[PDB]
């Protein structure tokens, strides 16, 4: 597209993004955004909704008051942002930012489809 392209252009990293960069889901179903954490760097990650600049989570803790969001540790190097019930209003760009020395940013586009 170009919505998705402009979102991926916000990626700032030395290493190629090893997690999915495009997530399509059907509305009212769970979505899962994965972020790969450099294991020789400050392991702190925050999720950011680009549309309104909302800081959703900033590590193991949630900042948004929409209870459909949760952050979890899937593996030693992979964090998951769980969107419990995706709506058409949830489609758009999301940023995983790592407080490593180089300020690594990864970009994930969520597209929710409503039948
Ligand atoms: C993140 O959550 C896990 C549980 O999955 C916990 O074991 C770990 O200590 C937490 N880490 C931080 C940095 O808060």
């Amino acid at each position: 597209s170009e919505e998705v392209m402009a979102c991926l252009r916000q990626e700032r990293s030395r290493v190629e993004n090893p997690s999915q960069t495009i997530v399509n889901v059907v509305a009212e179903n769970p979505a899962y955004l994965h972020c790969s954490v450099p294991p020789d760097a400050e392991h702190e990650i925050a999720w950011t909704r680009v549309s309104d600049g909302a800081l959703l989570t900033a590590g193991n803790r949630t900042f948004t008051r929409d209870p459909r969001w949760q952050v979890s540790k899937k593996s030693a190097n992979i964090w998951v942002l769980n969107l419990r019930r995706a709506e058409q209003q949830d489609s758009g760009c999301y940023l995983c930012e790592i407080n490593d020395k180089h300020n690594t940013v990864y970009a994930v586009y969520l597209k929710v489809l409503e039948p």
